[PDB]
């Protein structure tokens, strides 16, 4: 249920701390307030091809605001299910990259050997927020939503959260903070790293059991360049700076 570290290992994945953290998660409902820079997406693409191996049929999206930010976390899902498959000689992948589909053929036998039969198929999907009309269906045992505090809340509330809920699946919901908006909420749910600047209600804040939440600036997980980032602010807006990087809410 959680890939383990001979599994990075395959991978050729050596993920950070914040990454290390969200991947030891078992909470249903994990939301991390990253900076840039931050790893969001690679940790992302790990969970899902983890999930498309280790569990045979299991389904599951990745939704951006638009394609071109959801081709990001699914080409990685790609490249790394296509080589990962060598290692595994009962698997055969199918990629549709037009229609962001990935399929994971799983068989009785290895695939080159004679009378092999399919037995389950593993299935990734990139999605769009702004496409609502190629939101429909499906039983889905994971998600994966990039840019979060971009989406509306209705893909969440409506055409996410209740598909998943039948087979009680998993949703990582990953972005650099938007304001006090649906992220903002999901995010104190799963709070439990006490007051901290940036995060109204920090500290007092209440959590529910199913919901873990993972916070870090980008000079938190790179902290070479932590006066790099601070120079940027002569010309970057201050709000822009505390959200990209400081990973702050702010009232906008
Ligand atoms: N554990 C890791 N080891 C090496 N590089 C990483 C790791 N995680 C992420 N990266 C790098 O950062 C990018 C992936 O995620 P990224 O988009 O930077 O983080 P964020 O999504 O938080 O902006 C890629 O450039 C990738 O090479
Ligand atoms: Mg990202």
């Amino acid at each position: 249920l959680r890939p383990s570290d001979k599994f990075f290992e395959l991978l050729g994945y050596k993920p950070h701390h914040v990454q290390l953290a969200i991947h030891r998660s078992t909470a249903k409902r994990r939301v991390a307030c990253l900076g840039r820079q931050s790893g969001k997406s690679e940790a992302a693409s790990v969970e899902a091809v983890f999930e498309l191996f280790a569990r045979p049929g299991s389904q599951g999206w990745i939704i951006a605001p638009t394609y071109d930010q959801a081709e990001i976390i699914f080409g990685r899902v790609v490249e790394k299910v296509e080589r990962l498959a060598e290692v595994f000689p009962a698997t055969e992948v199918q990629l549709q990259r037009r229609r962001l589909r990935l399929l994971v053929h799983h068989y009785d036998r290895p695939v080159n050997a004679p009378g092999a039969k399919r037995v389950a198929t593993s299935e990734f999907r990139g999605k769009s927020a702004d496409r609502p009309d190629n939101l429909r269906g499906a039983t889905l045992d994971f998600v994966i939503l990039d840019e979060a505090a971009m989406i509306p809340f209705s893909v969440w509330s409506e055409a996410i959260e209740p598909t998943l809920s039948v087979r009680d699946g998993w949703a990582l919901i990953i972005s650099t903070p938007k304001g006090l908006n649906w992220f903002y909420e999901f995010f104190l749910m799963g709070w439990r790293g006490g007051l901290k600047e940036g995060i109204p209600n920090s500290g007092i804040n209440q959590t529910h059991p199913d919901f873990e939440s993972f916070h870090a600036a980008s000079w938190d997980v790179w902290p070479e360049r932590r006066e790099w980032y601070m120079e940027r602010r002569l010309y970057i807006p201050d709000l822009e700076f505390r959200q990209e990087y400081g990973a702050e809410f702010v009232s906008h």
